C-alpha cells in the first residue's frame, strides 16, 4: 500500500522532466497521421499546449518554442516567426504595462482604491460592493495579480477592525471573511475583461485576429470597451449579489471607517507627480477610446488611414512619463540664482519600468501570435476546418454557449492566456464552418477564458487569495460554479443583444469568406 | 562674471527638457527643405540622433520614437514599424543575453577569469596581458559593462597585494595602477567586437543589413568571428604593448600569486551546474560557428535552405538551460524510496533571466531596425545617395579610412549603438555611390563605432573605470588617441587583406545594384 504512494510521489517529484520528455513521444503519431506540414504544425501546437498546461517549462520559455520548431520543421522561416513577437498589439500591451507601472509607482492606485472604499460605505453588502468595484476598476488598467495583491491587505485590515454569540457569531464572521477574500480575485478577473489592456487574452484575440483575418479592424480599445464594460458591470453585480447571499447574509462600522480614513491619511497629501500621472492616465484612456470608436468619427480620421493604431497612441502617451518632471516646475527658479540646481526627477525612469514590466507576458503574447501565424501558414487551419464538419448543423447561439462552456471549463486548470491561444484558431475555423461572423465565436472564447473562478490554479489572483489560508477549495469551487454559469449566461446575452450592433455581427463579413 | 556662470548652471540643470523641446523646433526646417516623405523621415532620424547623443530621453525610450513618429508622419504604418523590433537578429541577441545570464549566475565567468590569470603569470607585462586577454575573451560573450565591472575588483585586489624609493617608486606604482585600470575597459571594448553577440552594434549591422540589403546573407556568427577575432587579437596585442610602454615600463609576485590562488579557492569546488553551463556554452558557440561558416558546408545544409538562422540555434540552446537540472541526477534516487523528493533546481529560472536580460538594449536594437526600415521605405536612402555625389571620386580604401576616422571620433561622445544606428544607412548609400561592396564600408563603421577609448562618456566601461577615481581624463585621452589610431590602421589592414576573402568583397554584389 505504501509502495504505491511512494511511486506516486516519485513520479510527481519529476513530473516536469517526465512530461517534457514524454510529450514529444506521445504526440509523434500526429505527424504521421496528418499531412506533413499540417501534421508538424499540429505537433508543435499540441506540444506547446501541453507544456503550458503542465508548466513543464516557464510559460515565456514555451512561448519561444515556435522560433525553434517552425524553422526546423519547415513550417515558417526565422525571419517570419521572429517578427510576429512584436506586432503592434504587443506594443499596446507594453504601453499599458508602462502606464500601470507609473500608476503603481506613485501609489495612485492605492489612493483611488481608498477613496472608492470611503465613498461606497461600510455596511457588509455595501463594503463587498465597494471592494469588488474597486478591484474591477483597477484591473481594467493594472494586472489582476497586482490588483488582488494590493486589495487583499486592505480587506484584511478592515475585517480585523470590524471584528476587533459563540457558534452563530463565529460562523457569521467566518463567512464574512471568506466572502471578502473571494470577492477580490473574482472582481479582478471580472474587470480585466472590460478593457483590451486589462488582461492578456484580449490582446491575444487582437493579434490572432491580425493573423487569421488581416482585414478585420472593427475590434479596438473603444469598441471592446463599449461591448465589455456593460457586461463587466452586469456580471460584477451578479457576482456581488451571489457572494453576499452566500456569505454576507443578503461601533464596528465606525472602527472600519476610521481605519479606512486613517490609511488614506497615511497616503499623505496629493503630490504633483500623482496629479500629472492621473492627467496622463485620463489622456491615455480618452485618446484610446476616441481614436476610432466606430460610431463617432475619431481623431484618427485627421491622419493617414491605415497608419495609426492604439499602440501608437499608447506609446506616445507613455513617452511623456519618461520626461515629464515629478516635482512642480516654478518660473521663480530661473530668476533665483541662489536656488539649488539639482536635476529633476521624471515621472517614470526606465529602470523602474524595466524592473516592473512583465516581459514574460509580452513574450507569451508574442509566442501566441507566432503560433497563430504558423497555424495559418502551414494550412493547419484549413485542415481543422475540414475536420470540423460534424458541427456545421449547430445553431450559432448554441455554438456560442457550448464553446463558452468548454473554454470556461478548460481555463479552470490552465492559464487564461494559454487557453485562449490554443482555442482561438479552432474558434475562428468553427465560425467559418457556421457562416457566422468570426467575432461572434472568438469574442465569447476570449471573455470565457477569463472565467477562472473554481480553483487556486485557475488564475494567479485565486492563488493569492488562497495564500491567505482561510479559503477552502470547496468554498471556491461552489462559488465559482455559479460564477461560471452566470458568466456564460451573461456572455451569451451580451453576444446576442448588443455585441451585434457594436461589432456588426448580424451579417457575414466579406473578409471572412 | 558670476552671473554668466549662474546662467550657465541654470541652462545645464534643465538641459534635458531644453534639448527635448528645442530640437524639434531646430529641426523643423528639414521638413520644408526636403521632399515631404523623405524630409519627415530625416526629421525623425535627426531627432532620434540628437536625443540619443544628449540622452534627453532614455535610450530605449528614444528607440520607441519610430512607433510614434512614422505613423503620424505617414512614413510607415504601425503594423510595419512594430514588427521590426523583433527581427531574428534581436532574438539571437536575447539568446546571447540569456546564455550570459546563465554563465554569470553560476560564476563560471569568474572561474574562467581567475584560471586565465593564474596561467598567464604575474610579471607586470604578463599580468597586463592576462587582464586584457581575460577581459577581451569574456566580452565576446558577456557585456562589456559586466566584464569590466567584474574584472576591476580583481585588478584592485592584485594591485593592493603587489604594493602592500619616494618619488621614483611612488610614480612607478601610480603608473602601474593607471595601466591596469585602463587596460580592462579597453580590452572589453576590443573583445566585444570579436563576436556578433559580443556587442550590440554588430547586431545593429545585421538588422540594418536585413533592411537595406535583404538578399545579403554572407555575414553570420562564423564569418564575423573568423574576420574579427584575428583583428581583435592584433589590436589587443597592440594595445597591450602601448599600455605597457606608457605605464608598465616596457615577494610581491608571490603575494599576488597567493591572492589569485586564494580567490580561486574561495570560488569553491567546481559544481555540476557549472560544468553543464560550460558544456552548453561550448555547444552554443560551436553550433553558431559551424552552422554556415561560408567555407565549410555547415549543418544548416541538412535542413530547408533559407529557414534556419543563428537566432534559432541560440534559442534552441538556451531553452535547455530552463529545464536542465543544476544538481547531478542519480539513478539511485529512483530506487531509494526514503530519499527526499524535493523538486530539482534548473540551470536557469526565467525570473533570474528576466531580471538580468537588458531589455533596454533589446528595445534599442529594435528602434535601430525600425529606423532603418523607415529610412529605406521613405526613400530617404535614395535622397542621401543623391546628395553624396561629391564623394564619388574618393578611392575605396581612402573612403574606408575616412569613415572609420569619422565614426571613431563620433563614438567618443555618443553611445556605440546610437552612433552605428545613425551612420549605417549613410555608409550603405556611400558604398552604393562608390560601386564597392556594401560590407566594405559597413563593417569598418560597425567596428569603429566601438573604438571608444578617450572619454569616460564614450562607453560605460570607461565610466566604470573612471569611477575608481585614480584615472585622469588626460591619461585616458592620451592613451585613447593612439588606441584609436592603431584601431583605424588595423581595421583598414583587415578590411583590405582578409575581409575580402571572407566576405567576398572584391566584386560588387548583384543584390547591391
Ligand atoms: C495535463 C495533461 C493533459 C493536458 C491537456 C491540455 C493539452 C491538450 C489540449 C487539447 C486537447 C487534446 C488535443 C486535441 C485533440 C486531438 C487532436 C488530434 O489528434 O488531431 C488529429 C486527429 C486525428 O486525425 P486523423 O484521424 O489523422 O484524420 C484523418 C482524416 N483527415 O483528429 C481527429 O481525430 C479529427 C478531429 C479533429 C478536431 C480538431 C483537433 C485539434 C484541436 C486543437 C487545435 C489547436
Ligand atoms: C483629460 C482631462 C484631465 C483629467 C480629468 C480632469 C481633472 C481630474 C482631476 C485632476 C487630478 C486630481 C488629483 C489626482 C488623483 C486623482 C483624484 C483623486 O482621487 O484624488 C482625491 C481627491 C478627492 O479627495 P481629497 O480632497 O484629496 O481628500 C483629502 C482632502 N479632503 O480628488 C479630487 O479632488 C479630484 C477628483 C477628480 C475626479 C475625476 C473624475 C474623472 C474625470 C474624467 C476621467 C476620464 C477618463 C476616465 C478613465
Ligand atoms: C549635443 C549637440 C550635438 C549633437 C550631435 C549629434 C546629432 C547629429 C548628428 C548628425 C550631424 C548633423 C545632422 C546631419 C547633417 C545635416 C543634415 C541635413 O540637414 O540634411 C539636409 C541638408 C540640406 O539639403 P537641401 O539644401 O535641402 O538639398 C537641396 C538639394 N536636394 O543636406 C545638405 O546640406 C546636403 C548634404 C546632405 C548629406 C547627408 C545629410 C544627412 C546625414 C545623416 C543621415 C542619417
Ligand atoms: C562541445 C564539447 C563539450 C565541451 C568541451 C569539452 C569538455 C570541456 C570540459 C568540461 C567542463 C569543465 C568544467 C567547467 C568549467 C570550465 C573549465 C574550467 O576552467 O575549470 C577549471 C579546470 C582546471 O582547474 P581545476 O583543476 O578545477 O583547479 C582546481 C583543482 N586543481 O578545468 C578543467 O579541468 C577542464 C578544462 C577544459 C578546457 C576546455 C577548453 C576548450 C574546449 C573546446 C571549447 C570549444 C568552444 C569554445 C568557445
Ligand atoms: C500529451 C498528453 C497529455 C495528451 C495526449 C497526447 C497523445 C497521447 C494523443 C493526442 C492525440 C492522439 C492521436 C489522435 C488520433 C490518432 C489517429 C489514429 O492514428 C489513432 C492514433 C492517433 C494518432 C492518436 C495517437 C495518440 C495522440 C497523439
Ligand atoms: C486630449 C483629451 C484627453 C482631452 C481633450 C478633449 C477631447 C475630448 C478632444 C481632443 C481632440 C478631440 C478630437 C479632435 C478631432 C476630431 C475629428 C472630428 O471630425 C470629430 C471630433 C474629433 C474626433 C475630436 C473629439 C474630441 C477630442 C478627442
Ligand atoms: C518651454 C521653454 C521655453 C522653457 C522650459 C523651462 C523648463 C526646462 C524649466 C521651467 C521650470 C523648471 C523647474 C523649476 C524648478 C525645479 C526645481 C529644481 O530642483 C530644479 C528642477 C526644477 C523641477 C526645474 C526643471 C526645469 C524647468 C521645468
Ligand atoms: C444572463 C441572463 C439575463 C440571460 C442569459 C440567457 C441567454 C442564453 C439568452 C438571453 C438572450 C437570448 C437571445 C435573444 C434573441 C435571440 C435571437 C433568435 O433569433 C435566436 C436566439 C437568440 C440569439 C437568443 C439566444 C439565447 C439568449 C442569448
Ligand atoms: C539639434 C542640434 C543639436 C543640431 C542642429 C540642428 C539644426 C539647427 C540644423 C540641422 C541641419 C540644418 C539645416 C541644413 C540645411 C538647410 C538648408 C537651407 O534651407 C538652409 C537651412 C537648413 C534647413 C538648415 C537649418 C538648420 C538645421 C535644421
Ligand atoms: C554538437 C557539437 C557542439 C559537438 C559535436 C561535434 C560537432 C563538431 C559536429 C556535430 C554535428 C556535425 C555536423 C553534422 C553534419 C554536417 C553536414 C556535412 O555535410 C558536413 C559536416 C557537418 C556540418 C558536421 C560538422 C561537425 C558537427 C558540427
Ligand atoms: C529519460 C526518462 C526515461 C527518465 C528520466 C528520469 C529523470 C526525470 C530523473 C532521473 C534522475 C533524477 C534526479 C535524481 C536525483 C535528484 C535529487 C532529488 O532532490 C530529486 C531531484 C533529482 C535532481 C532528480 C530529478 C529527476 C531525474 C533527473
Ligand atoms: C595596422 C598596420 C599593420 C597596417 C595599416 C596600414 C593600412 C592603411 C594599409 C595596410 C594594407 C594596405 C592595403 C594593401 C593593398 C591594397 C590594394 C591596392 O590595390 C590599393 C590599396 C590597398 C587596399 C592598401 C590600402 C592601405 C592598407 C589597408
Ligand atoms: C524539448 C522540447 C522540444 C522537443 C522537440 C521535439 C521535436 C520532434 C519532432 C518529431 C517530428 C518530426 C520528425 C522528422
Ligand atoms: C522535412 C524537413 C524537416 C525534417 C526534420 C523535422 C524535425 C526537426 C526537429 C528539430 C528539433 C531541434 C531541437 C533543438
Ligand atoms: C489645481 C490643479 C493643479 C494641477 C497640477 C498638475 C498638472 C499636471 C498636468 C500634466 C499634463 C500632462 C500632459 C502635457
Ligand atoms: C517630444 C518628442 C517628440 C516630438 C515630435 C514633434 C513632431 C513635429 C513634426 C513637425 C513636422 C511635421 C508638421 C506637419
Ligand atoms: C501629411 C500627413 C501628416 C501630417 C502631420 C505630420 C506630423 C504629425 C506629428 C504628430 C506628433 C504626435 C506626438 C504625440
Ligand atoms: C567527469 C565529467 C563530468 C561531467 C558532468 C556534467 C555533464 C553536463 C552535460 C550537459 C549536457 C547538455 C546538453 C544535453
Ligand atoms: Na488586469
Ligand atoms: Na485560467
Ligand atoms: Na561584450
Ligand atoms: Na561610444
Amino acid at each position: 500500500m505504501a509502495a504505491l504512494a511512494a511511486a506516486a510521489k516519485k513520479v510527481w517529484s519529476a513530473r516536469r522532466l517526465l512530461v517534457l520528455l514524454f510529450t514529444p513521444l506521445a504526440l509523434l503519431p500526429v505527424v504521421f497521421a496528418l499531412p506533413p506540414k499540417e501534421g508538424r504544425c499540429l505537433f508543435v501546437i499540441l506540444l506547446m499546449a501541453v507544456y503550458w498546461c503542465t508548466e513543464a517549462l516557464p510559460l515565456s520559455v514555451t512561448a519561444l518554442l515556435p522560433i525553434v520548431l517552425f524553422p526546423f520543421m519547415g513550417i515558417l522561416p526565422s525571419n517570419k516567426v521572429c517578427p510576429q513577437y512584436f506586432l503592434d498589439t504587443n506594443f499596446l500591451f507594453l504601453s499599458g504595462l508602462i502606464m500601470a507601472s507609473a500608476i503603481e509607482e506613485w501609489n495612485l492606485h492605492r489612493r483611488i482604491a481608498l477613496k472608492i472604499l470611503m465613498l461606497v460605505g461600510v455596511q457588509p453588502a455595501r463594503l463587498i460592493l465597494g471592494m469588488m468595484v474597486t478591484t474591477s476598476f483597477l484591473s481594467m488598467w493594472l494586472s489582476n495579480t497586482a490588483s488582488t495583491a494590493m486589495m487583499l491587505p486592505i480587506a484584511n485590515a478592515i475585517l480585523k477592525s470590524l471584528f476587533g454569540d459563540s457558534r452563530k457569531e463565529d460562523e457569521y464572521r467566518r463567512n464574512i471573511w471568506k466572502g471578502f477574500l473571494i470577492s477580490i480575485p473574482y472582481s479582478a478577473s471580472i474587470g480585466g475583461t472590460a478593457t483590451l489592456t486589462g488582461t492578456a487574452p484580449n490582446l491575444i484575440l487582437l493579434g490572432q485576429l491580425k493573423s487569421f483575418f488581416p482585414q478585420c479592424d472593427v475590434v479596438n480599445f473603444g469598441s471592446w470597451f463599449i461591448f465589455a464594460f456593460p457586461l463587466m458591470l452586469l456580471f460584477l453585480l451578479a457576482g456581488w449579489l451571489w457572494i453576499s447571499f452566500l456569505y454576507g447574509g443578503l461601533n464596528a462600522e465606525d472602527r472600519a471607517r476610521a481605519v479606512i480614513r486613517e490609511e488614506y491619511q497615511n497616503l499623505g497629501p496629493i503630490k504633483f507627480a500623482e496629479q500629472a500621472v492621473f492627467i496622463l492616465f485620463c489622456m491615455f484612456a480618452i485618446l484610446l477610446f476616441t481614436r476610432d470608436p466606430k460610431f463617432i468619427p475619431g481623431w484618427a480620421s485627421l491622419f493617414n488611414p491605415g497608419f495609426l493604431s492604439d499602440a501608437v497612441t499608447g506609446v506616445a502617451i507613455v513617452t511623456i512619463l519618461f520626461f515629464f518632471p515629478s516635482q512642480r516646475p516654478s518660473l521663480k527658479w530661473w530668476f533665483d540664482f541662489k536656488a539649488p540646481n539639482t536635476e529633476t526627477e521624471p515621472l517614470l525612469t526606465w529602470k523602474k519600468a524595466q524592473e516592473t514590466v512583465p516581459w514574460n507576458i509580452i513574450l507569451l503574447l508574442g509566442g501566441g501570435f507566432a503560433m497563430a501565424k504558423g497555424c495559418e501558414e502551414s494550412g493547419l487551419s484549413v485542415w481543422i476546418g475540414g475536420q470540423l464538419h460534424p458541427l456545421e448543423n449547430v445553431p450559432p447561439a448554441l455554438a456560442v454557449l457550448l464553446i463558452t462552456v468548454v473554454i470556461a471549463f478548460f481555463t479552470e486548470f490552465a492559464s487564461n492566456t494559454a487557453t485562449i491561444i490554443i482555442f482561438l484558431p479552432v474558434l475562428a475555423e468553427l465560425a467559418i464552418r457556421l457562416r457566422v461572423h468570426p467575432l461572434y465565436l472568438m469574442i465569447p472564447g476570449t471573455v470565457g477564458c477569463s472565467f477562472a473562478f473554481m480553483l487556486p490554479v485557475s488564475t494567479p489572483p485565486n492563488s493569492i487569495a488562497f495564500a491567505s489560508g482561510h479559503l477552502l477549495v470547496k468554498d471556491m469551487v461552489r462559488t465559482g460554479l455559479l460564477m461560471n454559469l452566470m458568466g456564460v449566461l451573461l456572455l451569451s446575452l451580451a453576444m446576442n443583444t448588443w455585441a451585434q450592433t457594436i461589432f456588426q455581427l448580424g451579417t457575414f463579413p466579406d473578409w471572412a469568406d
